RNA sequence: GCAGAUCUGAGCCUGGGAGCUCUCUGC
């Protein structure tokens, strides 16, 4: 169970992309529904496509998520929740 | 200790990946 908030985890991402590449894109796709803080790719043992996007502002994470929700990036649908903890 | 680093460092756990530890670099 998860609920609103200015951070939103987004899985089933294309490994095959560069850390730095995916953050720009990342950035590009999801600034044009508000203010973007920071984009956090963790490192783990192994490449798992995993990233979170924190947004000033709660309206913004809740608009990003419905609309970009499945929406294809990089020829693979966007798997997107909240964050189980607030950033 | 903080920050960063492996489809281009590594051992585990998991076995339907929001997990643990180590190592290297900088401070
Ligand atoms: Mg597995
Ligand atoms: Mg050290």
């Amino acid at each position: 169970g998860t609920r609103p908030n200015h951070t939103i985890y987004i899985n089933n991402l294309n490994s095959k992309i560069k850390k730095d590449e995916l953050k720009k894109s990342l950035h590009a796709i999801f600034s044009r529904f508000g203010q973007i803080l920071d984009i956090l790719v963790p490192r783990r043992r192994t490449p798992r496509g995993q990233a979170f996007v924190i947004f000033k502002e709660v309206s913004s994470a809740t608009n990003a998520l419905r609309s970009m929700q499945g929406f294809p990036f990089y020829d693979k649908p966007m798997a997107i929740q909240y964050a189980k903890t607030d950033r």
